[PDB]
């Protein structure tokens, strides 16, 4: 289990936008996943992804006087799993020039 | 350790091309990595990736009467690792209309 980001805060609160900020734990991430949605309306979260270098993000296109539930996760993208190799030597037709 | 693909074979041998074929083990892959290079020339492998649905691939742009070392690996792309979420409820300015 990777440690969660810490201290999710808001600033630059307007009628249609919110600046999110957070702090990195003792592990670096490739990305942060930010999920958000109106706390009351029935429906699905909107998913945003930002590079792991980032510590703030501006949410935009929001509604005035409205509560939003915001969740942030650290994301680590593992290297792919490789099998053992299978090898052969194959030779094209004709003669080498 | 994922099991290797099996039975790497060649067909449609021409002066400039080789059809590779192989068999899947008792595990499915997202992709196969195919590395190939002239067996004798000093230099780097060429890396090709094909979807895990595939069981043959045509190597092209080759030299006549030339031996190529070919290696194939199964590739599995894991789901990303997620931290625990950190959540908050934030509220935009103004009044709801």
């Amino acid at each position: 289990m990777l440690p969660a980001p810490k201290n999710l805060v808001v600033s630059e609160v307007t009628e249609d936008s919110l600046r999110l900020s957070w702090t990195a734990p003792d592990a670096a991430f490739d990305s942060f996943l930010i999920q958000y949605q109106e706390s009351e309306k029935v429906g699905e979260a909107i998913n945003l992804t930002v590079p792991g270098s980032e510590r703030s993000y501006d949410l935009t296109g929001l509604k005035p006087g409205t509560e939003y539930t915001v969740s942030i996760y650290g994301v680590l993208i593992p290297f792919p799993n490789l099998s053992n190799p299978l090898s052969a030597e194959f030779t094209t037709g004709g003669h080498h020039h």
